[PDB]
């Protein structure tokens, strides 16, 4: 029962870049307190998701690796709209960065999130599917970011959740085009809709790839927040299906 969206109403049936409600379930947003949202995250069962280990980083005096100063945010859909009827709130129990995370390149970027009290599943609050290890995301296959994302300038980020595509490109594409390292956890991307940019994920973010069987799997997680892809230079995200084993080990799913 993973990944099987609800598609309240219609609104939008056309295209554009505003998400509807209900669209993006797993979508979380993440509110280091006294400072709004500052990163996503993805939900995988009532009591755990999947976000990116840079986020909780101690930086100035605020201690980011401190799970008590952490709100999640499910089923959200307007950041001025904490209060709607879909909406929950729970708080952090538990942060599970990876153990091979490097803070300077990035590698390894992904963290598990242990949340206080389950979350309920509703239209508005589902998790996502989680691919196996040996499950493939080709070249040219299209995947989902949502988010709040700053523009690359930073540049608010827009109230309403935006949804944009990439596609998978040759990671040899990035190796040669990027001067940061390019790892095998990372996987090349391109833009494809949105969106003059990718930059719409928020760091920690899900990349939503629909299969074919049609249930929503999650290609990867958001690295550097402008990281993000464009029409002059690829963009690099972290892959998920390598993690699967290290995932379920620690939280049983």
């Amino acid at each position: 029962a993973c990944g099987l969206r609800s598609f309240t109403r219609q609104a939008a049936v056309v295209g554009g870049t505003d998400a509807d409600e209900g669209e993006w379930p797993w979508q979380v947003s993440l509110h280091a307190l006294g400072q709004g949202h500052i990163c996503g995250a993805s939900l995988i069962s009532p009591n755990w998701l999947v976000s990116a280990a840079h986020c909780y980083i101690d930086d100035r005096g605020f201690r980011y690796s401190d799970p008590t100063q952490w709100t999640a945010f499910l089923g959200l859909h307007d950041q001025s709209q904490r209060s709607a009827p879909g909406v929950q709130e729970r708080r952090l129990k538990r942060i599970i960065s990876h153990p091979f995370f490097n803070d300077f390149t990035f590698d390894y970027d992904i963290a598990l999130l242990e949340l206080e009290k389950p979350a309920e599943y509703s239209s508005m609050v589902r998790p996502i599917c989680l691919p196996d290890a040996s499950h493939v995301f080709p070249a040219g296959k299209a995947i989902w970011v949502t988010g709040w994302g700053h523009t690359q300038y930073g540049g608010t980020g827009a109230l309403i959740l935006q949804k944009g595509e990439i596609r998978v490109i040759q990671q040899t594409t990035c190796e040669n085009l990027l001067p940061q390292q390019i790892t095998p956890r990372m996987m090349c991307v391109g833009f494809l809709s949105g969106g003059v940019d990718s930059c719409q994920g928020d760091a920690g973010g899900p990349l939503s790839s629909v299969e074919a069987d049609g249930r929503i799997f999650q290609a990867g997680v958001v690295s550097w927040g402008d990281g993000c892809a464009q029409r002059n230079k690829p963009g690099v995200y972290t892959r998920l299906p390598l993690f699967r084993d290290w995932i379920k080990e620690n939280t049983g799913v």
